[PDB]
């Protein structure tokens, strides 16, 4: 970790410098969460660029900015762009941005992220709120923790058993009704893997045995130090596919359908993030 | 990763240079391959020391050498001498060949190697198709497309639920007939482990209830750019021995017997595979 | 791995050259075996900071020091203050004392170790004799033997179907009835995590279902170089805790309750592990 935390108070007080947006809740947006930044009331934008010691990928694509505003009369940071492991960002930067958020007193990290479906009661389109991880790169080594602990943020050895808020995820089946979709909200464990390519049908059978209802590559690094700095998590997924579990099947999972299903529950995901603010305790 | 696509169109450049050999198949040679370059028609050997930015073993042991020539009319690229995560190499040194074949407009990779037996249904000597694997060490992040993707390899997000060609394990299931061997090839799932020791008791029973059939120490990587690549690939494992799966035997698994299966099955696996050429589309 | 064998040979020496002891057994002080080196008599103390090439703990809390001295009539080396993944440390750094053990003449490993409950019949307070580990990191490459083998230490593929000691194990369950403990010696299958953070329930049930009956965050990388060096090696587990299996509990695992079991079987486990000696093969 090339990351003091004379270097994340420098980051936090910089922002703070440069803005009067006092947030609380902090959203990372993955798949399809892309135009949520248009309906910030007050939206004061960054590019990751201009905001000290932030990562930046280096992909020419995706220019990740930082968005401070108010939604549905909740202060709130949105991260538009996201780090993974598969990109080859180590770990203290794919979650240096939820130490800067504690450091700016936010207290609640709303985490959305793309998977496929391993539960096969799952459809595309399908919304699963994170109840549970399972942490495959963790188990290796990979943990976001790995090296001396700050004090200053948490215990060395923080508790995970109760990482996903229980009040959030009842409070989000109410918000669902009230929304009056026609497809039940579902609730499951996500699994993280690193990829980036898509997993064997042999790879599909493993994480369905392993108690997994979907598999993504994101959010549990971020769950994880959100958790040892004592901030309220919720998360779901939206299920992009259906992980191919036979050899029977002639068919391939692929990016484009993953973009697809994104375009097509963008107005839903959006919806549903924006009533969800109401529930969250000030 | 070390490597720029200069440096990989440096290595193919260099090789058509120094050769007249346009090969249309590389083979990745493991167990008991070792005298399959005497079979090559019109062979060209290098040393991988020659070979510009090619990876050399620092073990005194194994001076890995590629050979251009001809087997059973096809124009094939072998590699005898491999590199290993056990080893120490990284994945972009282990995989670095494959780029390079894909370079010289190879579209075919045959890929063979030892493995313990996990399904109980096999035998020492025995040989297995791979349908699929099961890659262990990409879960945790150690994939050899981790890290910026190059466009003119492939896509960011490969799929591999269809990597081991079905037509290919068709066809090779027919040439096993017409060999009129006495013991019926194989078809599992590999899973590959980073070793170099060997298994526990408690961990094979990990690996056979993870529903793999072989546990071995390579290919996958190999397999994984070269399908990012666009290459056919079909691969078997030669069964070296069957893995202690309880703790009332008293033996040990060991080097020596792998050597042996090795010496043992090279006649067999050097027609199998040169009979196999001949079922390679061109 | 930054040690040459002239730097183990080095440390080795250095130590012969600075004591009169000539150890036999080599034990590694986990959980509530703090207090164990009041009970060597004649005891020389080394801080690791003395010691060359001997890693040193950065944070302030813990001063590591090697003991050498007679347990029970047995000429033993412990080691007070061990290295973790979770540190930061590399396995080559974690595992270097045990290669230096060796170059002392040391034959036997002993080694414990906290861990929490994942076989339901388990109880805080509990002992639990290792025998068999289920190495996860090793798999995806954290393996303490990756790189360069040295033909001085051991073979480049040990087998470790066998790593804990049959016999230490029999003559383990004989001595607790000779303690004439209310609770009956437990035996089973440990599998180390690299932490620091505790785990999900869904993560939990996946450890259960892969036959573990214990998870802790240490000794699996000692066990292996100790066993690719020929040593002897026996361990046992502190039972500090029973992991969180479901969703309904509404409590967290926590180190504090991991250092309350630890003061409150250290004159237990001080005892086993006194009596023990006795039962070590000359
Ligand atoms: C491979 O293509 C991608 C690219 C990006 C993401 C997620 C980014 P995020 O929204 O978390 O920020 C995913 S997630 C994903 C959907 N379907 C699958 C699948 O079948 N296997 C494993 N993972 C996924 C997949
Ligand atoms: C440990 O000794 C070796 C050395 C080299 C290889 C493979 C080299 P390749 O031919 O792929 O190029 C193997 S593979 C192997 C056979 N039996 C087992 C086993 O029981 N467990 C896990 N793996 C193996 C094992
Ligand atoms: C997280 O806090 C710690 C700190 C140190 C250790 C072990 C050090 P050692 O004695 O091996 O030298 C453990 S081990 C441990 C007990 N309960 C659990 C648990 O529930 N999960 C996973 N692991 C543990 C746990
Ligand atoms: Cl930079
Ligand atoms: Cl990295
Ligand atoms: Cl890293
Ligand atoms: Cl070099
Ligand atoms: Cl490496
Ligand atoms: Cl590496
Ligand atoms: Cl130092
Ligand atoms: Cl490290
Ligand atoms: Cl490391």
């Amino acid at each position: 970790n090339g990351y003091t935390y004379e270097d994340y108070k420098n980051t936090a007080e910089w922002l703070l410098s440069h803005t009067k947006h006092r947030p609380q809740v902090a959203i990372i947006c993955g798949s399809g969460l892309g135009g949520l930044t248009d309906k910030l009331t007050q939206a004061q934008i960054f590019d990751y660029g201009e905001i000290p010691n932030f990562p930046r990928s280096t992909v020419p694509g995706h220019a990740g900015r930082l968005v401070f505003g108010f939604l549905n009369g909740r202060a709130c940071v949105m991260m538009q762009g996201r780090f993974h492991m598969y990109e080859g960002y180590p770990l203290w930067k794919v979650t240096f941005p939820v130490r800067v958020f504690h450091l700016l007193g936010v207290d609640t990290l709303v985490v959305t992220n793309a998977a496929g479906g391993l539960n096969p009661k799952f459809e595309v389109g399908d919304i699963m709120l994170i109840r549970d991880h399972i942490n495959l790169p963790g188990f290796s080594g990979q943990n976001p923790l790995r090296g001396p602990n700050d004090e200053r943020f948490g215990d060395r050895f923080p508790a995970m058993s109760d990482a996903y808020d229980r009040t959030m995820r009842q409070r989000a089946l109410s918000t669902w009704k009230q929304m009056g979709e026609q497809r039940e909200l579902q609730e499951g464990t996500y699994v993280m893997v690193a990829g980036p390519s898509f997993e064997t049908v042999a790879e599909c059978r493993v994480l369905q045995k392993l108690g997994a209802d979907a598999v993504g590559m994101s959010t549990v690094p971020e769950v994880i130090v959100a958790r040892h700095c004592g901030l309220r998590v919720f998360g779901f997924s939206l299920i992009t596919n259906k992980v191919i579990m036979d050899y029977e099947s002639l068919e391939k999972a692929n990016h484009e359908e993953v973009l697809a299903a994104g375009k097509q529950a963008a107005q839903k995901l959006e919806q549903f993030v924006s009533i969800l603010m109401a529930s969250i305790p000030l």
